[PDB]
């Protein structure tokens, strides 16, 4: 769904507004 955009293609955020990977970017 599209609220805060989000981020590219396979990529997940933290509520900080990380984005990485979807899954573990290195230090999870």
């Amino acid at each position: 769904e599209n609220f805060s955009g989000g981020c590219v293609a396979g990529y997940m955020r933290t509520p900080d507004g990380r984005c990485k990977p979807t899954f573990y970017q290195l230090i999870t």
